[PDB]
């Protein structure tokens, strides 16, 4: 009940007490661990006040005014507001606290040493998709900051009775289109083929190129979603070159500088914010390992290997591994050269271990999903590989939610 | 209760029912996942259900469930238990048991091979010298002049827990580690404690970087005894790189036979505390962990230096670059010396096929993602994208404490 975690490379042991405050489920039982499973109607008013209370309690605890009249007054105020309006509204201060802590609690995020330095954009006054478009252009411009990226989140109005949901239909604010071929092949990004179909079917006219920035598909107040094009001058992109291989440029690869997740749900004190796009800056391997070399993605390993003239007849030459490294060198090299913020997996995991130790000391723990935290290459030469982690769900949180097109009453 | 797993690279979905036969605990609860935690005597009461379950499984597999042979065997074991408080496995049951412990080993990626296990029955062994003889024969057989063969040797089961057979080595073949007065380590840092014990027990240490450790063997709960594996039985491979001629001058070698000897084999409630088993290496075990862990030989920087990599910034990925070259050399060296080895691409691919087959014929395949995914190049192997369910089936291999922590010394 007072759990120990050990680092097997440093012999450092941390004691976790924070997990006792966990409230959501893991998917695991005493008989079966689901640690590697990717994905293991509004609330009633009686469901809502304990959630509100738990949140307000930790909020007022965090500002050293637990059990203060100010604390009790707020509980009173929210209590009556729920009883009366069947929901409640967060103070700006609570909204910001809740958002920062939802990031703080994201057990799958390696970048959380930055959690307290999050720019929060309150878009709760937004009423239309054009409004959403404006807020999102501003977010993108702020976060991008000419390459010196800054973490941000924009929060649109909370769910009411699920008839009026605000949703950003795209999974990231910035992503490349994916197209069909008669070839049976896939031009561009295969991950986005379905969303690209909906765009076109909703009226998008695609350039059908390999790296076309998708349009935003925005849903306000439960209305039908609308298409908008992000001003191209707001989308910072990086051409990919290698510091030693001249021919790398000829592959014609590029990627965008701003990782901005837009399909998740932010839960704070029982309230649900279904449209809450957030962004930070890339770890190199996200692009170079996953985006470029996953077989279900741009899958560029074989082509890079050929140009390196590696031995591709047997797998034991480790040509895949060799090309993998060179591709990831090029990504880091490119971003760095264009002064666009990026972190390599060694630095990021090093930072996360420092963050863990900080969290264990000042908070009593740090929920962490080893399967997601360990980088997709060179795993055991990063310190996180040898770090035992405990995974559990704290609120406020970011949650997954159904893709809008499967849900939307058209 | 059915359970689905999905492969996110291929969209293949499999359904698990085997998890219903799960006995032991995971360490997890609905409130906390302990999937990345490395480590999370029996009375007559608990033993016959465990025996009956095993025997039911055994007789099902040979298609004799409910037969007179089945019923007689249960009666026979029941009597033997009530009479003697334990029982003895038939040869066929021991073999079945040991193969299925491997088959159930959720942290093992090499399980496609589980049905081809040579089982050596050493349950008639009584002394340390006897143990040494059995283990020499295991080593010779498994090694097979480089054409490695999977094998396990099974020593007598626990009785009252005061007469345990134990191999004190964590692996049958492993290199010594010596902590120097200046804090540096000569040889393998992972074996410094066991090396010190061996030295205390009278081993004359050569004190070099690759000294094969002596066997430290405990029979029948007596104090352990030192034996030197005959050098001619210990197959080793000089590590060379196919393009880098300076690599041989690093002076690296490794042994060919991976043989785990510190685990406990459980079969039908019986505990076999000495049960060394061996297969062949996946390259990354040596090339990534053994050579490149910071807490092991830790050669990344010297390799990287000799490669003249840009080492002033980690974002040059000089560490990753050198890691690949080292693992190429390990594979190159074993293959050119005709010593069985498998690369992590081949092995993980075979595991996926095995796992799928296991779902179809067995209703599942318990698997620990954290351990199954290789320590380098994770997502370019197919196991990275495979959802896995982890649960515990018996027969099984279990962890047990290091014997020097529990042993009552006779003198
Ligand atoms: C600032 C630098 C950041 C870095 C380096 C970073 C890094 C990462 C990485 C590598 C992943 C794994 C995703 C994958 O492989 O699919 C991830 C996931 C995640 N991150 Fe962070 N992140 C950063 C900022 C943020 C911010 C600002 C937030 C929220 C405000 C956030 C919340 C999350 C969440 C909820 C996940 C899980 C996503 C999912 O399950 O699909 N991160 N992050
Ligand atoms: C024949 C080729 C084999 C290969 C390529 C192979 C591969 C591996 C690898 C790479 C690991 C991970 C160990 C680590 O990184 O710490 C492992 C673990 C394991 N293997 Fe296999 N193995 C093989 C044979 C066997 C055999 C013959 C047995 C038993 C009869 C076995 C049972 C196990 C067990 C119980 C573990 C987990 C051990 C622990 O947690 O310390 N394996 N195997
Ligand atoms: C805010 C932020 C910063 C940062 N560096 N990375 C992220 C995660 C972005 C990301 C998303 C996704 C899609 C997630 C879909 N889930 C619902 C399964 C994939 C990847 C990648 F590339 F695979 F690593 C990266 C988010
Ligand atoms: C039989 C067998 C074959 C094979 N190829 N590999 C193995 C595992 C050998 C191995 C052991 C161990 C000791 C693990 C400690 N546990 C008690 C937690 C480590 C490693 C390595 F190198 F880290 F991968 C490899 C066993
Ligand atoms: C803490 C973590 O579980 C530990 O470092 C594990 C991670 N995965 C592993 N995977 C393998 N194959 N071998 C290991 O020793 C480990 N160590
Ligand atoms: C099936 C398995 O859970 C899946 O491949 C996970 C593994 N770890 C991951 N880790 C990160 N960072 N991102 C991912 O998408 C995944 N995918
Ligand atoms: O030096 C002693 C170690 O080899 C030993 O404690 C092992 O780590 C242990 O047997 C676990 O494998
Ligand atoms: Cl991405
Ligand atoms: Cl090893
Ligand atoms: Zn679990």
């Amino acid at each position: 009940r007072f759990l120990k975690v050990k680092n097997w490379e440093t012999d450092v042991v941390l004691t976790d007490t924070l997990h006792l405050k966990s409230t959501l489920e893991t998917g695991c039982t005493e008989h079966i661990c689901m640690g590697s499973i990717m994905l293991p109607d509004v609330r009633t008013k009686d469901q809502l006040f304990p959630l509100a209370k738990e949140f307000l309690d930790q909020y007022y605890s965090s500002i050293k005014r637990f059990g203060s009249k100010a604390h009790m007054d707020r509980l009173e105020e929210v209590n009556k507001e729920i009883e009366s309006t069947s929901t409640y509204q967060l103070k700006d201060t609570e909204l910001i606290y809740g958002a920062k802590h939802a990031w703080r609690n994201a057990s799958r995020c390696v970048g959380r040493i930055q959690w307290s330095k999050l720019q929060v954009f309150d878009a709760r006054d937004c009423t239309t998709a054009h409004g959403m478009f404006n807020y999102i252009c501003n977010h993108v411009k702020y976060a991008t900051n000419k390459g010196n990226l800054r973490s941000a989140i924009t929060i649109f109005p909370q769910r009411t009775d699920g008839k009026h949901d605000f949703r950003v239909w795209n999974s990231q604010l910035i992503r490349y289109a994916g197209y069909k071929q008669p070839d049976g092949s896939t031009l561009g990004d295969p991950a986005n083929v379905q969303f690209t179909e909906i765009c076109i079917q909703q009226g998008w006219k695609a350039p059908r190129g390999r790296f076309d920035v998708l349009p935003l598909l925005l849903q306000a107040n439960g209305n039908d979603p609308e298409l908008f094009q992000i001003p191209p001058e707001l989308v910072l992109e990086v051409p990919i070159r290698h510091p030693k291989f001249d021919w790398f440029k000829d592959l014609g690869l590029k990627w965008y500088g701003l990782p901005a997740v837009s399909n998740m749900l932010l839960e704070i004190g029982g309230l649900e914010f279904s449209a809450c796009p957030f962004s930070g800056w890339y770890m190199g391997t996200e692009i170079g390992v996953r985006d470029y070399c996953d077989n279900s993605r741009y899958n560029i390993l074989e082509e890079v290997a050929k140009k390196m003239d590696l031995d591709m007849r047997k797998t034991s030459s480790l040509w895949k591994d060799q090309a993998l490294v060179e591709i990831n060198i090029a990504v880091l090299y490119s971003f760095q050269s264009d002064k666009v913020t990026i972190v390599d997996h060694h630095s990021a995991t090093e930072s996360f271990i420092k963050h863990m130790e900080n969290e264990y000391r000042c908070r009593g723990g740090c929920p962490a999903d080893w399967v997601w935290i360990v980088p997709p290459m060179s795993g055991s030469i990063t310190p996180v590989f040898h770090q035992e982690m405990l995974n559990y769900r704290l609120t406020p949180s970011f949650e997954y939610q159904p893709d809008p097109w499967n849900t939307h009453v058209w």
